[PDB]
């Protein structure tokens, strides 16, 4: 049994594809897409937007267990991610693509999610990359919020206003789980897939991919 895409890579499987990982000291399984042919491989994808349109306006439980198809657009699952990132140290790499043919990335030396009891509050440290000199995810990491679980710091309901599950602040500079907009409908959308630091607020990205890997 493998707990992540690195373990899978270090055991011989060095080819891109969906793999079956299993929760830590558990019997429960979960399928994640493994990026093995880039950056050295061993990358476990925790979310992807490319467009195979999955609808990310999902419930707390769906964000907890994950949804979508591992070969297309999906969300791995907060519970699984929380257990992995609290086991050992992991980096988080956020890859983005716009509609003009550009791609940039943000990398965090350390990333982890608190337990569900603390609403899967995100924790980020050590930012580098070309998608911002400052994190597009509010520092002082926020609790995770969904349409049926308001845990942002807004009087408002960020998840309902922007759509999807995210670590919204008073909503904040990002939401990669927002509504997908086609080209020429990607400008001025406080409802789309945004990553402020790179394309400013309003621009809705064409594709995104969030992946993690330890210090391997
Ligand atoms: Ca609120």
């Amino acid at each position: 049994s493998f707990r992540d895409c690195a373990e899978v890579f270090k055991s011989g499987h060095t080819t891109n594809g969906i793999y079956t990982l299993t929760f830590p000291n558990s019997t429960e399984e979960i399928k994640a897409y493994c990026d093995m042919e880039a950056g050295g491989g061993g990358w476990t994808i925790i979310q992807r937007r490319e467009d195979g349109s999955v609808d990310f306006q999902r419930t707390w439980k769906e964000y907890k267990v994950g949804f979508g198809n591992p070969s297309g657009e999906y969300w791995l699952g907060n519970e699984f991610v929380s257990q992995l990132t609290n086991q050992q140290r992991y980096v988080l790499k956020i890859h983005l693509k716009d509609w003009e043919g550009n791609e940039a990335y943000s990398l965090y030396e350390h990333f982890y999610l608190s337990s569900e009891e603390l609403n899967y509050r995100i924790h980020l440290k050590g930012l580098t990359g070309t998608a911002g000199k400052i994190s597009s995810i509010s520092q002082p990491g926020n609790d995770f919020s969904t349409k049926d679980g308001d845990n942002d710091k807004c009087i408002c309901k960020c998840s309902q206003m922007l759509t999807g599950g995210w670590w919204f602040d008073a909503c904040g500079p990002s939401n990669l789980n927002g509504m997908y907009y086609p080209q020429r409908q990607n400008t001025n959308k406080a409802n789309g897939i945004k990553w402020a630091a790179w394309k400013g607020s309003g621009y809705s990205l064409k594709a995104t991919t969030m992946m993690i890997r330890p210090a391997d």
